[PDB]
């Protein structure tokens, strides 16, 4: 199988995701609809179940609507059993779990979407049509609850395949956090306090950790191809790294977290998470900038290019960034007026780096500002819209042109309104020109490109007013007019390739596990794959994909390279993390650690998971407000099972590091369950 095959579930860079809100798409079976106040057959009361289901999605796969658009993956809401209560709502009458994010049992289906057999039908129908299936999964919480009013909603009650574990009130088992609600003011505040009124799960509780691991395996065994993890800024990094290892050790799939960022928001924790968790991220930096530039007129093409360069610098795995222009929590991209801006934002996303996701109905110019107005019933299946055909023409290029799936991005021409950028992967090239100005054209002189000499036609065939260009041997492009609102795409795909790695997945692995290396020019005869300088054991070898067993190198990060059977060496794909063993989430606690203003406590120790005594990569700054209070500090950390670790705490600020004195602390990590280790600061 090639890199582009539907069965390659650790690489989505050649795919285009269509994000479906199941309840609001197609009602394929009326008999599974809720009855009573849960259900609105008129599709007008925007927080009720409208009846959209998995059979409905199946229908739109079988009848060619999605495939005719070039969709190759779908992302659906959390498939698990949700609460049945209808919550009072002063605007909408009642509020329901139609959206899937209010779980009551992570091991069973939402019967309104379908049974496990319906889910199986969806997976199988999608695969028969070369469509991958991603599920939303929301382990941060169950459902809306009030501790003082257990009659509200279902009091966050959680079941384990029908067996009640407990609820938010009288939580004697400590399955939930009881620290009030978050105000988003700090990382710590957002993790240990409730998101809104949602009953916050205590993943550090061994029963809950084990439960969530078991639950995701139910869905992996149903044949899912990917996971969108909800609210990842609201759970501990350490717990999620531990959770990811459980998934990747069982059957690896592409996983991407939702870490919400606002316009212009900077968050170093978001960077760290993308680089270290073992999962990818929804690209809110990309999305928010695209909205500023094309929708809301608050930045220029210079800002767009600055985002492209900054994200590339910050994120180790830029080809894994899941890009989008809107979603079910944002104002619909189309907002009235010309449809050209949304068409341009689509074209930009579809030809840019990462993994494009398109919110259902974008191709039908659906409008709606704010939740739930942005979640109306799918309006139309008209296949003649300009936007539908923009997607139809551009989506397949991620499969046919490796520059688009894997390539670097270089600015070739820029002003306030014009961005001409180049995607390049070896001798494969795509050149894209966009003029956002709807009234003014620009004269394009001094343009250069890596496209070979010749004349290139617009891949869009003039759909967005594009036209042909001529390129000379020195790369100079003959002057041309970029008309108002124009988008044009020009490309070259080489007939042969030197070995080039475009993707490695998963990025967090360990000895004996298998990783997938995708690209071009590997040849058909087996060669060598190197982890640094150490060879792995080849599982399978093809020109676009090599699978390899991870060798027993010292745990840490490794740069992957490939050598063909004739001895040609590829580029390196950096920062693949090799863990020490299967992971466990351990809460580290240190007492009596006094600090000065601006100084914080960090954890360091003698395994890769603790940075191997590297103080510049010590774990922290640690927390000291919610679970324990200063001068006690704490942090939840993913560490290798059954391993005897040595560790110390350090204090650092902006100049100078203070270590604990005395001998190292030592602790043997549990074999399977979560653990807590508590020590006193040693002078
Ligand atoms: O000619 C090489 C030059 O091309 C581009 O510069 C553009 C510039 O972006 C436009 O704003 C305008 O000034 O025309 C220039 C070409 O004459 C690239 O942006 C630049 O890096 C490159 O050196
Ligand atoms: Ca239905
Ligand atoms: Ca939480
Ligand atoms: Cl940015």
């Amino acid at each position: 199988a090639s890199d582009t095959a539907v069965s390659n579930v650790v690489n989505y860079s050649t795919d285009v995701i269509y994000q479906i809100v199941t309840d609001r798409f197609v009602d394929g079976n009326t008999s599974n609809n809720p009855t009573g106040d849960l259900y609105d057959p008129t599709h007008t009361s925007l927080k009720k179940y409208f009846g959209g289901d998995w059979q409905g999605i199946i229908n739109k796969i079988n009848d060619g609507y999605l495939t005719g658009m070039g969709v190759t993956a779908i992302w659906i809401p959390q498939p698990v059993e949700n609460i049945y209560a209808v919550l009072p709502d002063s605007t909408f009458g009642g509020s329901t779990s139609y959206h899937g994010y209010w779980a009551r049992d992570f091991k069973r289906t939402n019967p309104y979407f379908g049974s496990f057999t319906d889910f199986q039908n969806l997976i199988n129908t999608a695969h028969a049509h070369n469509i991958k299936v991603i599920i939303d999964f929301a382990p941060n919480h169950t459902s809306p609850a009030s501790e003082t009013d257990p009659t509200y909603a279902e009091n966050g009650r959680l079941y384990d395949n029908g067996t009640l574990l407990g609820g938010y009130t009288n939580d004697t088992n400590g399955y939930f956090h009881h620290y009030g609600g978050t105000d988003f003011s700090s990382y710590e505040d957002g993790i240990y306090r409730n998101l809104f009124d949602l009953a916050d799960l205590n993943q550090q509780n061994s029963t809950i950790d084990s439960y969530l691991k078991s639950a995701i395996k139910v869905w992996l065994d149903m044949g899912i191809d990917g996971i969108r993890l909800d609210a990842v800024k609201h759970m501990p990094f350490g717990w999620q790294k531990n959770f990811m290892d459980s998934i990747l050790s069982y059957r690896p799939v592409f996983t991407f977290g939702e870490w919400f960022l606002g316009t212009n928001e900077i968050d170093v924790n978001n960077t760290y998470f993308a680089n270290e968790s073992g999962m990818s991220l929804l690209d809110f930096r990309f999305s928010q900038k695209v909205r500023q530039v094309f929708r809301d007129n608050t930045d220029t093409m210079y800002g767009l290019d600055s985002m492209i360069q900054s994200t590339a610098s910050d994120y180790n795995f830029i080809n894994d960034m899941v890009t989008f222009i809107d979603n079910h929590d944002m104002d619909r991209f189309y907002n009235g007026g010309s449809t050209r801006p949304v068409e341009q934002a689509l074209a930009f996303t579809l030809t840019s780096r990462g993994v494009p996701a398109i919110y259902y109905g974008t191709e039908q110019y659906m409008t709606g500002n704010g939740d739930p107005y942005n979640r109306a019933m799918m309006t139309s299946f008209n296949t003649s819209t300009t936007a539908y055909n923009v997607i139809k023409k551009l989506a397949p290029l991620r499969k046919s042109n490796p520059a688009i799936a894997y390539g670097t991005t270089q600015q070739r021409w820029i002003n306030n309104d014009v961005y001409i950028y180049e995607r390049k992967f070896g001798n494969n090239v795509a050149l894209v020109a966009i003029n956002r100005n709807l009234s003014t054209s620009y004269n394009i002189t001094g343009l250069y490109t890596a496209l070979p000499a010749g004349t290139y036609t617009d891949v869009l065939g003039g759909l967005l007013n594009g036209n042909s260009i001529s390129v000379a041997s020195d790369g100079s492009v003959t002057p041309f007019t970029l008309s108002a609102g124009e988008v044009a795409v020009w490309q070259y795909v080489s007939s042969s390739n030197s070995p080039l790695i475009g993707h490695v997945g998963p990025t967090m692995t360990k000895a004996g596990q298998t990783i997938t290396i995708d690209g071009r020019g590997f040849g058909t005869t087996s060669g060598q794959v190197l982890f640094g300088s150490t060879a792995g054991t080849i599982v399978s070898w093809d020109d676009t994909e090599v699978k390899v067993k991870v060798p027993s190198v010292t745990p840490g990060k490794y740069n992957i390279s490939l050598k063909t059977s004739s001895g040609a060496t590829s580029n390196t794909y950096n920062n693949i993390n090799i863990l020490t063993g299967n992971q466990i989430c351990v809460r580290f606690v240190v007492n009596n650690a006094s600090t000065v203003y601006g100084e914080n406590v960090y954890l360091t120790g003698n395994v890769a998971e603790l940075g191997n005594w590297d103080t510049s990569k010590a774990i922290g700054p640690m927390f000291n407000q919610v679970v324990y209070q200063y001068p006690t500090w704490y942090y939840d950390v993913s560490v290798p099972a059954g391993t005897t670790i040595q560790f110390k705490f350090i204090k650092k600020n902006g100049n100078t590091i203070t270590w604990e004195g005395g001998s190292n602390h030592t602790y043997t990590v549990p074999s399977s369950s979560t653990g807590t280790v508590i020590v006193n600061w040693q002078q």
